[PDB]
């Protein structure tokens, strides 16, 4: 207990998590052929991916994007609060998920339902995740940025690590009912990628509906919502309510690795990640 909820080799967080539901999730959950899931490792754009799938879902129309909270519309199925919910809500289902192939329920894997895996480079998953943990309370802290690039390589990390998340998911790769994308080509042609998204769900827009959703996804957009960027957490769960608007700490890291843990990153990648195609991952 600290500072941690430690599970089957994996630290989760100390607040809304308990052993029993983890448990229950592997289990006994029932996944449906129809329900929709996006799966990510943490600081990887979830946030945004879950935006757009209520705008097609609402042909366009955004009072729901800009009236309810992400943690209502797209339920974490790993937590209390998303575990009860989604038991007890009408098809079709719309949640997220950050867990590893290895604790994912048994049910999916005999089911028909979509899911859409989204990944990032690793070292702008660092930097979000340093400054975003750093600034919640009851969760243990590192002592300083070379401390917590430590942990993140070797793993003990909330969510386990990076390394292994990929690993596991990737052999799903050419299965029809899964659809894999990067952070990199949603934020450099968000319209090209919202159409692969149309065609792998196969929903039908007309003009005007796809216009409206183009309006509304943008990456500017997306950053000043309230009901999506976190700045909704109250202050008996952050450290410093301030800061959770700061900027230039949710990527950028060019502007915070030294060029030795570059030059030592750069070598530890291709070690790790020699057993698969280096073209899968468009980042340098
Ligand atoms: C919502 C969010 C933050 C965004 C993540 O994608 C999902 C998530 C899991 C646990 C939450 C955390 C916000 C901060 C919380 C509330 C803590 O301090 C402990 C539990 C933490």
């Amino acid at each position: 207990s600290d500072d941690f909820l430690w599970f089957e080799g994996i630290a989760f967080p100390t607040m809304g998590f308990r052993s029993e539901t983890l448990r229950k999730v592997r289990d006994e959950f029932v996944i449906r052929d129809e329900d929709v899931i996006i799966l990510t490792y943490p600081k990887s754009g979830t946030n945004w991916l879950a935006e757009i799938l209520c705008l097609m879902h609402s042909k366009g129309d955004a009072k729901w994007i800009q009236s309810v909270p992400i943690w209502e519309r797209s339920p974490w199925v790993e937590s209390e609060i998303g575990y009860t919910a989604l038991s007890e809500t009408e098809s079709p289902r719309l949640f997220s998920s950050h867990l590893p192939i290895q604790l994912f329920p048994k049910s999916f894997f005999s089911s028909k339902a979509k899911v859409i895996y989204l990944m990032r480079n690793p070292r702008d998953v660092l930097v979000s995740g340093y400054f975003f943990w750093k600034n919640m309370k009851f969760l243990k802290k590192p002592k300083s940025w070379e401390e917590y690039f430590e942990w993140f390589c070797q793993g003990t990390v909330l969510y386990g690590s990076w390394f292994d998340h990929i690993h596991g998911w990737m052999p799903m790769r050419e299965e029809k009912n899964f659809l894999l994308l990067s952070y990199e080509e949603l934020k450099q042609d968000t319209g090209r990628t919202i159409e692969k998204i149309c065609q792998f769900l196969g929903k039908t827009l007309e003009p005007e509906e796809l216009n409206l959703i183009l309006k509304n996804s943008s990456f500017q957009s997306m950053k000043e919502n309230k009901m999506s960027n976190y700045s909704l957490l109250s202050v008996d769960y952050v450290v410093d309510k301030t800061q959770l608007l700061r900027k230039g700490v949710s990527g950028d890291w060019k502007n915070h690795f030294t060029v030795a843990q570059a030059e030592d990153f750069d070598k530890l990648f291709q070690e790790k990640m020699a057993d698969l195609p280096r073209e899968l991952f468009p980042w340098e």
